[PDB]
Parts: structure tokens; C-alpha cells; sequence
RNA sequence: AGUCAUAGGUAGCAGAACGUUCUGGAACAAUUACGCUGAAAACAGUAACAGAAUUGAAGCUGCUAACAUAAGUAACACUAAAUGGAUAACAUGGCCGUAAGCCCAAGGUUUUGCAUAACAAACAGUGAAUACGGUU
């Protein structure tokens, strides 16, 4: 959440009725998006439904990304743990690693950055010794 | 789901998995896919459970195919010699002349003739009549 808004505008599942890859999502879907649902009220979760494909889980987000991630044989423990993942992100990829100081900020300098004027009256008595 | 303990490795040994082709379980792509990302890796994004393997390739001066480099480089020097706005019929000059001329043999087997581009090989051509060579 960026700024107290939510950031993850949409949620979107596809599975399949029949495939074996499928039986994980079945069971979420069943027994455990209801609980996902109540303790985000901010999202919105779509149902899709292809009748070949595997399970996918699209990401939908408040500054126009979007990410696709592919659930296939996953128990709902992974899939819970694929959507912690999705909701608590802004949906930066595995491409973008962060400022290596790990401190982003407008104005570093309270009291102004150090130059060559700062100092310049305490510098000319110590020459003057 | 909180504390601790361990995690360098060749040869070797052990354990867990990914992927390719095919088959059984009635049929998992007729009308495709395409939010561009996910995962520790092999990878994934058109099942899953089992099974059968000509099942995984930078690495054998390996084989096959294609494409580069050297490089527009080397070569286009054995000879008589060419000129006139043409590989000219005409003119000028030169070279061989016991050959670079003429007639045959062996061998080749159509390589032989025709169009100031062309639509032309698809068309032509080898005649024993001097007691020519053979066949005897
Ligand atoms: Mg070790
Ligand atoms: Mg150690
Ligand atoms: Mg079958
Ligand atoms: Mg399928
Ligand atoms: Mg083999
Ligand atoms: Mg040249
Ligand atoms: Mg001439
Ligand atoms: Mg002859």
C-alpha cells in the first residue's frame, strides 16, 4: 500500500473444471477465498474459468501493472502464500532490485550539505597558528 | 512456525526432483496463444495418476548441412602483336610455315549449321556410283 491506498485493485483466478493440475485451486476456491474475501474487503476477485489450461493468478494493480503468475500442482498453502506475496507487493518484478543503500528520500540535508563554505572562518584561524 | 545443530569439495557413494517421445485409464488444443511474468535449479505459462524408452550434448583432430574469416586478398606472366568507336567482312602490321598448314588413325559421340538477342532447339545435317575401309 502506497500512501494508504491499497495498491492491488484486482484479483484474477483461472482454473479448469477437469485438469489434475487444478485440484489445489478447486480446494481454495472452495474452503479458502471466502476467508480472503472477508479480510480484504478493498479487493476484488474475479473467477475465470478455461476448461484446458492451467491455473493462473493475474495481478491486477492501482498504477496500471499487472502480473501473471502460473499456479499450477500447488497445494492452497502455496497458493495463499503466492497471493501474500501479491498483496503485500506494488508488483515489481524479478528484474528490478532496489537502492543497494537502502534509504530513499527527498531532502537528505537538514542544515544544508557540507562544502567549501561551511567551515571556511574556523579554517583560516587554525592557519594562522 | 518458536528455539537450537549442521551445510568447501575431486574420485566415489547415497537421497530428492525437472524435461523429451509414446501408451493405459471414454475423449485435456475444432473455433489458437498473446495482462508478462513466476520459481532454488533443471524450467514453467494447454491436465493429472501410472507405465515403455533409439530420453537430455560447447566439450570424441567426431559425421552431415549451411554460413563466415583469411579477402574483394592471391591468381587471371609459357607463347607471335596488334590497330582503325565491332572478338568485322575491309584496310594496316605481325607470327608459324617439317608447323601453329593439309589428310587420316585411336579415342570422343552430336561437341557440327542457321537469328545485327532471339521465343533457337522444339529445327536441320553424315548419300559408296571409281574394283573407298571393313565383313571374307
Ligand atoms: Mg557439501
Ligand atoms: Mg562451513
Ligand atoms: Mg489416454
Ligand atoms: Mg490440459
Ligand atoms: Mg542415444
Ligand atoms: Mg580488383
Ligand atoms: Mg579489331
Ligand atoms: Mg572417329
Amino acid at each position: 500500500s502506497k500512501y494508504g491506498v491499497w495498491m492491488l485493485e484486482s484479483l484474477v483466478i483461472k482454473y479448469c473444471d477437469i485438469g489434475g493440475s487444478s485440484r489445489g485451486m478447486r480446494l481454495f476456491l472452495d474452503e479458502a477465498l471466502p476467508a480472503l474475501r472477508q479480510q480484504n474487503p478493498q479487493l476484488g476477485v474475479q473467477q475465470v474459468l478455461q476448461r484446458f489450461r492451467h491455473p493462473k493468478l493475474v495481478a491486477v494493480y492501482r498504477n496500471g501493472r499487472t502480473k501473471p503468475v502460473c499456479v499450477k500442482n500447488l497445494a492452497p498453502a502455496e497458493i495463499m502464500e503466492h497471493i501474500g506475496w501479491l498483496r503485500n507487493s506494488h508488483g515489481r518484478g524479478q528484474e528490478y532490485q532496489v537502492v543497494r543503500s537502502r534509504h530513499l528520500s527527498r531532502s537528505p540535508s537538514i542544515q544544508g550539505t557540507w562544502s567549501v563554505d561551511t567551515f571556511a572562518s574556523q579554517l583560516e584561524r587554525v592557519n594562522e597558528a
